[PDB]
């Protein structure tokens, strides 16, 4: 039916924290291909407290290209937890945020749901695959991770979260899901 | 000149039996797409004689696509052995039958002539590929396997089979060879 | 800025001969899909020499195509170095020639500035792999090797190879660089 559900629950949104680059995302209009240019790359804050409000700032930037006549770009993202977290823990059971477009002391309102759908952990405690998604398969997606690019045995474990998650098989495949250029960053 | 003939001589047709899954086929009206949706699967019934009559049923099903909207299909085939078969074997020099479309004691030829281009047999003496094949190079053509996926070695084996058959260099590329979606079945 | 810079110095043009075979092309309407056909193959004669001026003879070759209905096609060209080299030294700081389309005793000035942007030398001091280009980075570039196929590994050396010669990142991905098919031939 096409309902999506979060996968990955009792995140630590202390670990949310660092960059992350894009490895692939859905077409959704809303983030394709705007949010999809070459060595396009996320800094997260990690958490920020506003009384039992928590949130977390995502720097975007993307590089130019050339054959296409894009110029640089970057923008800054505020992912507000919907549910107050009390003021005595890190740890939500799952990550559901309403996201803002920030610029100064200025903030729009964009969607008031997104999830964090997968979130994997290496070794040391540290986030290295992330998925944020929607509450339906065609709204926005987008597969980041520690490093630029990931093995092939990695991406289609990733792949997997997705159908776990409720995404279609027909949605798991191009031109549904797209690559992002990582090469020369 | 395009006139296709059979690599593999004096085929075993009890061993005609069990599934295969879809890997490929090329991009004749007649079959594509229609015989070409995600997890295409074939059971053949194996021998089935109506005295010196050898035929074989085939059992076609794949599964629905959500985002094309597509719902999920299945249907049957008769192949019959265009020359008799005596009764004291179940071995043909070359397997050349006519296609039937059955429901219930009702059928409808399609073609006259469908032929086993290529056949290997595994270490136990079962089919692990088959190509299906016409008279053409441009004639309806199904690359079909014992399991889902196939290893890279493989594959270019068989496109090498229908080189070796009499398809043209060019026809063995994309658009003119498309895989079958297998993931997620 | 796009203007393209030689990487490889101080070659040896004795060592230009020899059959290549080519991996890739860009776009340009120069020589795509002209001299992109399946199994396209360059034969240089290696240095000639007509007083000062050096040269060198390539001829051309491809294939035909059946589903295109392309016959196969042959064609001479002529580079001539537009620096003397002198009659002691078969050495050039940089090869950069005038190209010609040559037919028996007649010759046609095509373009005059096609340079050997990089090339290597395997362990006994032959040319495996020659990139030529122009001046800028849209303007013809090919890649050609000893061998029909180049590993993966070996391929993304050779790409790296534009990119420090300045050609843009996103003109190092398809639709922008297009490979040749070499199978079969
Ligand atoms: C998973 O979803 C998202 N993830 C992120 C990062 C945390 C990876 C950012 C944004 C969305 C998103 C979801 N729904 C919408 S609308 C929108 N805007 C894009 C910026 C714009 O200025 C140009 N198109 C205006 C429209 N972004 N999103
Ligand atoms: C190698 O060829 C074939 N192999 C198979 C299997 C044994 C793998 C089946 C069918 C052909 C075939 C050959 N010539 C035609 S016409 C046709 N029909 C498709 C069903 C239809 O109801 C919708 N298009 C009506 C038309 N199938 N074939
Ligand atoms: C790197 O560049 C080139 N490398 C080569 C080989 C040494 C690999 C040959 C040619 C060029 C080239 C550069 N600028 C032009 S124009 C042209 N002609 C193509 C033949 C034609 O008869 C049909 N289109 C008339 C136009 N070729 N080139
Ligand atoms: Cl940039
Ligand atoms: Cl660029
Ligand atoms: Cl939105
Ligand atoms: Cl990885
Ligand atoms: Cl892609
Ligand atoms: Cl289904
Ligand atoms: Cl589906
Ligand atoms: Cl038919
Ligand atoms: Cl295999
Ligand atoms: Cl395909
Ligand atoms: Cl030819
Ligand atoms: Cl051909
Ligand atoms: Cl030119
Ligand atoms: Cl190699
Ligand atoms: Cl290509």
């Amino acid at each position: 039916d096409g309902v999506v559900h979060v996968l990955s629950k009792n995140i630590d949104v202390k670990n949310l924290q660092g960059t992350f680059y894009e490895i692939a995302t859905n077409a959704s209009d809303k983030i394709f291909p705007g949010l999809a240019c070459r060595c396009t790359k996320y800094e997260f804050s990690g958490l920020k407290r506003d009384g039992n409000l928590g949130y977390v700032l995502i720097n975007f930037s993307c590089a130019r290209n050339f054959i296409f006549g894009e110029k640089k770009s970057e923008m800054t993202f505020k992912l507000i937890l919907n549910k107050p977290l009390d003021e005595n823990t890190t740890t939500v059971e799952e990550f559901n945020a309403s996201i803002y477009l920030v610029q100064g002391n200025q903030q729009i309102l964009l969607n008031g749901n997104i999830n964090i759908i997968y979130a994997e952990l290496n070794e040391q405690n540290e986030f290295e695959h992330l998925i944020l998604g929607g509450q339906k398969s065609i709204e926005p997606m987008i597969i980041m991770s520690k490093y630029r690019t990931v093995l092939l045995d990695t991406y289609n474990k990733l792949i997997n979260s997705l159908y776990l998650a409720g995404y279609e098989p027909s949605l798991l495949t191009w031109p549904f899901i797209i690559q992002t250029d990582q090469t020369f960053c």
